[PDB]
């Protein structure tokens, strides 16, 4: 749905969908989640601002990854079930953050 | 007193504090590999930078409740078993949720 149709809540929703994704790195459900536990958006307005913020969550997931390499000294195999698992990134996502670890 | 990349550490270690909340063992750990301070610059940073790791737990709790909708007990052996903040820290998160 083009964004100038879009109610006001659903703009607001994707600027704090972008501050999480810069700041935090979120898995598309983990922000999902957030969105409406946190900020109190309601589930149609997360689930917009999940897919039209222009989050590329292939680098979420490398980010997250990279975190749990540094802090924790985890495995890369530690690490690819820990973003599907636990962090719900897609298989390809953590496929993706793992194959760009050091 | 102290070597300008001690003090830099410091202002490094502050950043994570603000807006990853990690706990002093995850912080020392990337001061090093991520950031490439040397260990001492590290280990001073995690303990002289004023960080409050009660609150660092509190914040790392909140986040693992509404982004996973994750249950009081479930986050405070979270937070000890996978993020290694102390048992105090991680009790001290879990009271203070809502």
């Amino acid at each position: 749905p083009e964004f100038s149709k879009v109610p006001k809540e659903y703009r607001t929703a994707v600027s704090k969908a972008k501050q999480y994704a810069s700041t935090v790195h979120m898995s598309k459900e983990e922000l999902r989640s957030q969105l409406v536990s946190f900020d109190k958006y309601s589930q149609d307005a997360s689930d917009y601002a999940v897919e039209n913020s222009g989050i590329d969550y292939n680098k979420q997931a490398l980010e997250k990854a990279k975190q749990y390499q540094d802090t924790l000294s985890m495995s890369p195999d530690a690490i690819r079930d820990q973003l599907v698992s636990f962090d719900k990134f897609t298989q390809e996502e953590a496929d993706y953050a793992v194959a760009n670890l050091k």
